[PDB]
């Protein structure tokens, strides 16, 4: 080993703490190991500035991880959430769409589908509105129906276009009883609340209240290999918590084995987060692939050539089953502990340690 992990983790969250400075109202979500999964898939086809830009904007030191390392990482972690066996139900897909008038390298064409399991498609580009069709049609037909109208425009200059998607659903391991869902408050501040559908269940939970977070951490874990951390930050206290996330921290949590007994009230999601990753990676400093001076020989050798558009789609279902144990429950009061005012989560792969998903919900029905 999980060498790559403290990259995609500082990645993570360079990433959320750029979104939610930039709106402190939506509901947040997105993949941090999909994004980066996909740049650096990209950057086998870029050399030198353009190369190291990407790497470095990914959180990689490279002088001091080898990048045959980093690529080994990202193809093994690819390899844990694509399996056959995977009760995940994850579905995540990359598309490439190039001009078709451009002579395409062989290497990375071969690189994209053999190491990275990606797709790599020619298209028409002078015909705008077809080109955006075969692009949206190719999301929607990877997500079974899920994701709509992905791209919604297209510049007439574009060549080279990026789309990363991910849809997960989730089935917990412990789940809740559908005929326990209820209506409840949401405080989506101080003085207001908004009636949402809540779950509930009484359970042993691996649940904690952390003084150093002023938060709940609530860890539960998905049938495959994934596990979703909750944090419920005390009254006034969501920048607070934001500002002290760091890997350590997720680590101390997912080694604690102790459950006790609490009353645990979950909404109910179907949240999405659609990213410009042209904006929001120029942010982290990946800009010159994005430019005309563009490094990207290894893509097309003769013709200049650069990434004009690149769109990042993360879809997440949180209900009661996704789809028989037996907890002893002591004969004590449990803490009530409600997620219904803001709060941060982060989905976690068990194996690698790996950021699957990152987000914040500010309000559960504002869809």
């Amino acid at each position: 080993f999980n060498k790559i992990t403290p990259n995609l983790a500082e990645f993570a969250f360079r990433l959320y703490r750029q979104l939610a400075h930039q709106s402190n109202s939506t509901n947040i979500f997105f993949s941090p190991v999909s994004i980066a999964t996909a740049f650096a898939m990209l950057s086998l086809g870029t050399k030198a500035d353009t190369h190291d830009e990407i790497l470095r904007g990914l959180n990689f030191n490279l002088t001091e991880i080898p990048e045959a390392q980093i690529h080994e990482g990202f193809q093994e972690l690819l390899r844990t959430l694509n399996q056959p066996d995977s009760q995940l139900q994850l579905t995540t897909g990359n598309g490439l769409f190039l001009s078709e008038g451009l002579k395409l390298v062989d290497k990375f064409l071969e690189d994209v589908k053999k190491l990275y399991h990606s797709e790599a498609f020619t298209v028409n580009f002078g015909d705008t509105e077809e080109a955006k069709k075969q692009i949206n049609d190719y999301v929607e037909k990877g997500t079974q129906g899920k994701i709509v109208d992905l791209v919604k425009e297209l510049d007439r200059d574009t060549v080279f276009a990026l789309v990363n998607y991910i849809f997960f659903k989730g089935k917990w391991e412990r789940p809740f009883e559908v005929k326990d869902t209820e209506e409840e408050d949401f405080h989506v501040d101080q003085v207001t609340t908004v009636k949402v559908p809540m779950m509930k269940r009484l359970g042993m939970f691996n649940i904690q209240h952390c003084k150093k977070l002023s938060s709940w951490v609530l860890l539960m874990k998905y049938l495959g290999n994934a596990t979703a951390i909750f944090f419920l930050p005390d009254e006034g206290k969501l920048q607070h918590l934001e500002n002290r996330l760091t890997h350590d921290i997720i680590t101390k949590f997912l080694e604690n084995e102790d459950r006790r007994s609490a009353s645990l009230h979950l909404p109910k999601l179907s949240i999405t987060g659609t990213y410009d990753l042209k904006s929001v990676l120029g942010q982290l400093g990946i800009t010159k692939v994005f430019s005309n001076g563009a490094d990207l020989s290894g893509v097309t050798e003769e013709a200049p050539l650069k990434l004009s558009k690149a769109v990042h789609k993360a879809v997440l279902t949180i209900d009661e089953k996704g789809t028989m144990f037996l907890e002893a429950i002591p004969m004590s009061i449990p803490p009530e502990v409600k997620f219904n005012k803001p709060f941060v989560f982060l989905m976690i792969e068990q194996n690698t340690k790996s950021p699957l998903f990152m987000g914040k919900v500010v309000n559960p029905t504002q869809k």
